[PDB]
């Protein structure tokens, strides 16, 4: 369709599977959701409120799977959060 795989930076949706996206809102797992509402089994989550595997929530406020939970609220083996 366009969004499928390991490469996007062409559609303006939703990524599920790429690693670099445009101005999109979300992504499902990749990793290239920092300017993302939400993400989930990705990484760079600065805009983000949570994610479940991402290595840069920050802005989130669960995070399982993850690493670098800065300031989190639920952690159970991630980094970054409620333990270091």
């Amino acid at each position: 369709q366009c969004t499928g795989g390991a490469d996007c930076t062409s559609c303006t949706g939703a990524c599920t599977g790429c690693g670099n996206c445009p101005n999109a809102v979300t992504c499902t797992n990749s990793q290239h959701c920092v300017k993302a509402n939400t993400c989930t089994g990705s990484t760079d989550c600065n805009t983000a409120q949570t994610c479940t595997n991402s290595k840069d929530c920050f802005e989130a406020n669960t995070c399982t799977d993850s690493t670098n939970c800065y300031k989190a609220t639920a952690c159970t083996n991630s980094s970054g959060c409620p333990g270091h």
